[PDB]
């Protein structure tokens, strides 16, 4: 059957529901740019050792078991969320930016030489 | 003044544009999910390449150059676009995912014990 | 007090210590070259979460308490084990990819700019 | 025929030769601890980029073509220069450290189990 994402959060929500959980604990002095980088590379790591050791063959994420399933659904959100807050501190318009982007993608990938 | 994301487009309506885009390329073959992982990689060694040189002292990137904020614009950008391709790809519902781990994050750092 | 590495183990040492801890375990199937990258950004993660909340102002890692610097030592093993691994299994003579990358440095980064 | 690494350069002859790399170019300010991290970070994305569209049926990197080959040096050695630099700059003796990971890696994964 037909997989999508649901509606809501936007990014927009993401940025204001993290900026809301930190401000509660004081934290914007950790989430500086260069900070808020390297928690993105930790994350990145983490997702990364869900599938390392994986082979070519054997069952692919869709089928991995709930535990593994949780992880990954923890992992992928981590990076996320990281990556929203940094966007937010560098005062970057994400979706905004994406749009750009695949515009861009367009143009260096035209359908007729590819 | 303050600073907000715009409200369009969603992480599906990303998820949906990505999807095209690869379709009309017939690049399906290409996206399994540990390649959109190592690609997710890549971008984020981009992402990083923009930072490394940067000192303690001098400005941050709500200050950078034309040409810098556009190359950081574009490597969030390609950040996002893989993780919502690896996301899609896995059949995770990339937003619901980040409301749970928000709960979680709540629980695991309450604010009266932070 | 002058700053040095210990004269061993080299990095063939460490590449023959590492081929014969796995062939111990039966785990040269795990190794293929796409496991051991994705084993090794995985590491660079843990690496980066020993740095990622420090402060500017704070004390640096030449002076940081026992147990972080216990484990920045894990961590950075824990890349340059991989690292090893992986150049070994794509047949990479490491050593003296280095000694032509450092020469081709040079010659991208002249002296006198 | 049988894949070894060179017996030279080893870690203390890469650590020196960065060092005085950088020291000629009066870079020593630009290499800060968190400064290499995230160059690190940059170059293990570039030795990813490497392998990023590889299928699993195509020739593996042993069997790489020439342009590849020798991108794939480059990239290995790029990352293991600036692994040299962080960890010299965070003054831990690496060599050593691998050592005593490896002991450690040998407790936690006893061969017979
Ligand atoms: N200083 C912090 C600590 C945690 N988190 C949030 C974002 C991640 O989703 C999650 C990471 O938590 P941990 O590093 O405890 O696993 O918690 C945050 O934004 N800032
Ligand atoms: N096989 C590919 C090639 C490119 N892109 C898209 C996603 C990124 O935003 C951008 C990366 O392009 P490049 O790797 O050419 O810089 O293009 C993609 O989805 N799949
Ligand atoms: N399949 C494995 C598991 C572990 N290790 C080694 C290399 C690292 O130095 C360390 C990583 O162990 P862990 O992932 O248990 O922390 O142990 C390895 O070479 N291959
Ligand atoms: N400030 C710099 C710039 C370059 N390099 C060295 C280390 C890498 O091997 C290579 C990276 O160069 P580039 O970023 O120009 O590819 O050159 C360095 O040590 N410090
Ligand atoms: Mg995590
Ligand atoms: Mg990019
Ligand atoms: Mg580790
Ligand atoms: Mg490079």
């Amino acid at each position: 059957m037909p997989f999508r994402f649901s509606p809501e959060p936007t990014l927009e929500d993401i940025r204001r529901l993290h900026a809301e959980f930190a401000a509660e604990r004081d934290w914007e002095q950790f989430h500086q740019p260069r900070n808020l980088l390297l928690a993105l590379v930790g994350e990145v790591g983490e997702l990364a050792e869900l599938f390392q050791w994986k082979s070519d063959t054997e069952p692919g994420p869709q089928a991995w078991p709930p535990k593994e399933r949780a992880a990954l659904q923890e992992e992928l959100s981590d990076v996320l969320i990281y990556l929203v807050a940094l966007a937010a501190r560098c005062h970057v318009d994400l979706p905004q930016a994406v749009i750009s982007k695949m515009d861009t993608n367009r143009q260096r990938y035209p359908v007729h030489l590819s």
